[PDB]
DNA sequence: CCATGACTGTAGGAAACTCTAGA
DNA sequence: CTCTAGAGTTTCCTACAGTCATG
């Protein structure tokens, strides 16, 4: 689309700008979003006047004003102002947010595991995030890598029905080649859609590999 | 405390530094301005005629849709991260309207060395702060006072909106000799340097010969 | 408890787009 | 008027410091 694209943190105010309007009222624009909120095409004016004053109002100097995002806010944004006169200008923007969930942790983690076999790792949590986002598990700090010797996830999203937000539990089996590292470590990475922020990593946790008692 | 400037007409956010983004927090946002009978208080709620002039985001920021003149003053945010936590944001505001473009008016087709003239007035319209006003001969401004250069003066300021309007008449005692098709202009040179100066078009009345 | 490290948060600077001035 | 060019304005990226967690 003509729609240049957008992205804002949860809970933080957005403002949007008209091209080429009246810096000062009286103006004439007038804006139209389809997202969430608005049941198909919502169109808001300078003097606003429903419920949405109190969510998106447009400000005296033709921009449109949202107090706090939330993720029913998710859409696309247009204008339509007249400079007088008749000059008239376009504006196509496409809105996402996202939130932060809280630094991931480890559960159910194993004491010890033992080799030539697979073994419960642990599972690693992480609650709040948005848009979902992933968990990776890294031993060493390098990638584990699922269908490939022994090493398995067994992993979910779960969506918060109220705060609209995810719980995210990857949990981790391992089968060790006999003979390896005694005490290996892993870690959990949760990232997100976008270059919209960096990676949280988990503390990890360094168990002791014992060996198969002879036969 | 931290000088801010914007637009009259704008927008203005200020951030509450050190406070929850998501309600409820604790914090209070309490400020003097030209629309303060004295050191006002908003609360996260907030109420009065004051919601339509600035008003307290659900993520602890102050918001004002539209600054006018009346709003320069002192914002102080003292804020309670969770508990005892604290941290207190400190703000100084200046605002600025850039005005209508310089005019020369009563500019001079003719003149006459030797003797004073009146060159023109040189007339700004809708600037706050006013700013100053100069004059400069082929590229280069021009000082009162010396070699019978002089200037006549004045600022007023619109009773409804409060801008301001200069007026800057322009006078000189030409050298007999001189350039006898000379470029004069004016320029508004503004009170915050936001933006560069603004000059009129340029005036080349033609000096003539008494006896 | 003290020292150390890691993180959140904020401060400053740089680059991109938009508007304004001029030919 | 359509086009060219120089700032202005806003934005994203980068960096330093304060603060919280940790050994």
């Amino acid at each position: 689309v003509d729609a240049q694209n957008i992205t804002a943190r949860i809970g933080e105010p957005l403002v949007l700008k008209c091209k080429g309007a009246p810096k000062k009222p009286p103006q004439r624009l007038e804006w139209k979003l389809n997202t969430g909120r608005t049941e198909a095409w919502k169109v808001l004016s300078p003097q606003g006047g429903g419920p949405w004053d109190s969510v998106a109002r447009v400000l005296p100097n033709g921009s449109l004003f949202l107090p706090a995002v939330g993720i029913q806010d998710e859409g696309i944004f247009r204008c339509q102002a007249m400079n007088r006169n008749g000059k008239e200008t376009k504006s196509n923007y496409r809105v996402r947010v996202y939130q932060i969930p809280g630094k991931p942790e480890i559960v159910d983690s194993a004491s010890e595991l033992t080799a030539g076999v697979p073994n419960k790792v642990g599972t690693c949590v992480s609650e709040g995030s948005y848009p979902a986002g992933t968990l990776s598990w890294h031993l060493d700090g390098k990638p584990l890598v699922p269908n490939e010797k022994g090493v398995s996830v067994k992993e979910q999203t779960r969506r918060h029905p109220e705060t609209g937000l995810f719980t995210l539990q990857s949990e981790l089996m391992v089968t060790p080649a006999r003979g390896g590292d005694p005490r290996p470590t892993f870690s959990c990475s949760f990232s997100p859609g976008l270059p919209r922020h960096r990676a949280l990593r988990t503390a990890p946790i360094q168990p002791r590999v014992w060996e198969p008692v002879p036969l």
